[PDB]
């Protein structure tokens, strides 16, 4: 008796995002999505450490879903019989039944269909939440993604001006809790159930062993750097389902930032570093002004450099010497400025 | 020579709140409160772990005090002779003398009377702060609560519209640092002074053993779930005197959120998760739209599920299938969608 | 071919700030600064613990630089041949080349000259970032400071009213990771290179051993308390290059707070406690209303009291009994209020 047109969406693997309109003249639709749970061993760092991951659609994070305010979102959640555990889904975008968790619990060999109305604009976390201690364990094993609910007129600056992005990337940040043996080496297991007891002990001390973007250390560096061009406005959606993060674009800014992630609120302008509260998604727009490599980090630099939480942008274009220039390349310290140099000595 | 009418307030135990007006036509009053310090052993988790608590009025958190802008707050602080330590009180709502700490130090067998003018609107932490290392130790032993200073016209949305709550709950979140023996079992002591040295060692590593609402794991679940009804606007005041928190209402939202807690600032709209900075109180309004169980957590889900930080709301009313429905209950995965399902495989 | 007037600035050691105008009728200038790297052993706590620090200009934090929107900032970075490591500088205020890091790498015996345009208003972190794991290690060894880019019309309240400070202080907060031996005693080293391996192990567990203002526990207490007078509007700039903080002025407030630190955004009013995201600077204005000692802390009170993170203000002036008074000094609890006292018993 919901009498609206239906539109299948084909999801794509992060950090990319399925095709969508920003501003739309379409009316409300039933937007149809499918998520398939996959339990699998995955490589999470550059030394080849593995862990028993649980995922939506085989990725950490799960894929970004994009709809408009007033759409209905009809999600088929599938739990293949090759899986070992029950799973469900909780949309922070949705109203009632623990975000849908209380209507989507499925055993291996089952699927369920949930519909929720997109009444709240912004970027939102979705995650598995089967009950009790299994809630944090499924989330920190990788069962979390995000959904974006755009206003039908697209983004604005909170002051009556339209904002349009040229490109969008979804950065899902994952805190991982990998057990170690007595010598400090990471431990391997043959199933998620076998890893559980040792993993819960690490989780209880609230200190991750790894903090990664797109599921592994180095996943968005080198060959898999994020592309952009000088002049492009880029939307960077950042989610963290369990733990705080402080995003920073090294050599850039957040031109417009919704750090609490909700487009009914005006964005902040010109941030250096923003804050994604654990259990949320946020978003930053930036118009690139300079070519070159840009690191995108959480600005706990220990987590960024030593636990896995660095992505790169490779930006093509021409250098602007008015914004920044090397006036003098590295040279020998004269003599002759010794007394000057002071001085604190 | 302060020539105003006096009004006694009788405090009640959290999560409930003493009777008060939102909007008032009363002028400034001297609002009279009494807090009695109680040192006592308390049960803090579902396994019956005890710890040597220090409290205002026998509860963690201490009770919520409610006054209006321009009121004077006259607090009698009592330290019974059955107590073993000195105590005092610091109101983050108050101006001068370290929030009142420097005027309220009392030994067992003494009481003191402090008056502060409510010049700043919002929700604010109060806590004990006797000096030096005793400041964190008294606070993380449970000596903290909150005070709400309402505007005389009540709450508003920052855009000229009145906001009224039907119900108010005060959620005090407490980080606890319980010593363990060599086998990992929690240790018991005969007095707070005996527990101190071992507790300070845990405190120094900044990782709590427990994170609890209303003083213990499970304190606001089951029989003591928070009641509401569909259509009610509920104000949820959240305080944390020592450590950050990220509140989330599972299956709901924050319709209007003052996460820094101060009603001179417009609230944010439609949040999924908000952020209570350690040493502050914040507040969220929500109008319930769906019946059923709602979990209220800090969205570090490890802390929520495994260290004690989950409350429940039980909401009566009729389900709205337009907002959310189970389109198809759990069923067998057909065959026939195998190739479809993809695909990431 | 940049055809503007040049103005040398002489930096001063924090928490003080070089002379500058708030509002200015000067046009854009090339503002010339010099920073000299100094590696040196420094005392970081009241027990005389030492560590192998790395600094800009011999201080933690490095000094505050102040310029106006549209100025060009020309920084000579010097790495004396007595140093052992390469260094560079990344301005979060600057656009391109990793904030300048990619144009300023210098070996001992070298200097480099970088120019960046001050296109973004606010307070911003600067820090060393030589590459890879050396980025967090140089930052948490003390190589970080801040730059303030004022609007040419000075500060405003976001609602068309000018804000002017009488005094400015720069509080740089530093998380330190000092290795311990098997007995728990802090370890000493003859060089930063010798300290590195043991320090990286502490860094990896994300729990600092010390959290200090102006480079050491007690650095802004006693003789070095910050001075003010009743009626003065004081700007308190707070930076943290690697880790979150939650500033609080005990017995005061933040009258106007830019916790994300960027003056294109209206400040929040009347905060109790604010939040400096790791990798950022923020700023709070406060007009002192009461004389006496004020503690300024991070409101993790364990970090404030037990790990080093307390500063003091000593404020001269006359006490205002309307704002706060001790109605009755500590006295014997009567008898006769026993039944009253209740009650929770
Ligand atoms: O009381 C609401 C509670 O029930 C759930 C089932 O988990 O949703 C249902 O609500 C009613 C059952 O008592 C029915 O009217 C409805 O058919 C059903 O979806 C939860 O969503 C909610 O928490
Ligand atoms: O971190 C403890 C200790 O363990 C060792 C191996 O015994 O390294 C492990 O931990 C390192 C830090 O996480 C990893 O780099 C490595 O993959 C892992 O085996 C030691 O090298 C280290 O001292
Ligand atoms: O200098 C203010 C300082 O004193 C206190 C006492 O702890 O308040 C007092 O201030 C004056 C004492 O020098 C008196 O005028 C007043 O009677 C008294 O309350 C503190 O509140 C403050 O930090
Ligand atoms: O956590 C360490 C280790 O200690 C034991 C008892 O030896 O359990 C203790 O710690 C648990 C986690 O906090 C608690 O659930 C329990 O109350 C406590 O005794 C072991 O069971 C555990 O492996
Ligand atoms: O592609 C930009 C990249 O180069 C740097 C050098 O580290 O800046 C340079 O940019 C160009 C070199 O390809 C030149 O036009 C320019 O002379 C030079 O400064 C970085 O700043 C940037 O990341
Ligand atoms: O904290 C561990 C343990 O080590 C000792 C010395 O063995 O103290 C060290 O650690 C203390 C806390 O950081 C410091 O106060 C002191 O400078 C340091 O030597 C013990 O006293 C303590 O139990
Ligand atoms: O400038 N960021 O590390
Ligand atoms: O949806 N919260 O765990
Ligand atoms: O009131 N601050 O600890
Ligand atoms: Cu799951
Ligand atoms: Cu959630
Ligand atoms: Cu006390
Ligand atoms: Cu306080
Ligand atoms: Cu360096
Ligand atoms: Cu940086």
């Amino acid at each position: 008796d919901l009498k609206l047109p239906r539109q299948r969406v084909d999801l794509v693997a992060p950090p990319f995002v399925h095709v969508h309109e920003q501003a739309t003249k379409q009316g409300p639709k039933i937007m149809e999505f499918k998520l398939v749970v996959q339990e699998k061993k995955m490589v999470i760092d550059e030394k080849g450490t593995t862990f028993q991951a649980m995922t939506f659609n085989g990725s950490m994070p799960g894929p970004l879903m994009v709809v408009h305010e007033g759409d209905y979102v009809e999600v088929t959640l599938v739990n293949p019989a090759t899986n070992t555990m029950p799973h469900n889904i909780d949309f922070h975008s949705a109203t009632g039944a623990l975000g849908g968790g209380a209507l989507t619990l499925i055993n291996p060999g089952e699927q369920v269909v949930l519909r929720w109305k997109a009444t709240r604009t912004g970027v939102f976390v979705y995650h598995c939440a089967p009950g009790g201690p299994m809630i944090p364990w499924h989330v920190v094993s990788g069962m979390n993604g995000a959904v974006m609910v755009l206003p039908r007129d697209g983004l604005n600056d909170g002051h009556g001006h339209s904002l349009r992005y040229d490109r969008i990337y979804y950065i899902g940040e994952q805190d991982l809790y990998v057990p170690r043996d007595e010598k400090g080496n990471f431990k391997s297991y043959d199933s998620p159930g076998e890893a559980y007891s040792d993993t819960e002990e690490v989780m209880r001390k609230l200190t991750p062993t790894h903090v990664v973007f797109n599921g592994k250390a180095g996943a968005l560096t080198g060959k898999n750097a994020l592309n952009a061009n000088v002049g492009e406005n880029v939307l960077i959606v950042h989610s963290q389902a369990n733990r705080d993060s402080r995003p920073h674009l090294i050599g850039g800014h957040g031109d417009y930032v919704w750090e609490t992630g909700k487009f009914s609120n005006a964005p902040e302008t010109g941030l250096e570093t923003w804050f994604i509260r654990g259990g949320s998604a946020g978003a930053a727009l930036y118009k690139f002004l300079q070519p070159g490599i840009y690191a995108y980090v959480t600005h706990n630099l220990i987590e960024a450099a030593n636990l896995g939480a660095t992505a790169h942008f490779k930006v093509e274009g021409k250098w602007n010497d008015d914004l920044m220039t090397q006036v003098k390349a590295p040279a020998d310290i004269p003599t002759g400025s010794t007394n000057e140099n002071l001085y604190f000595q």
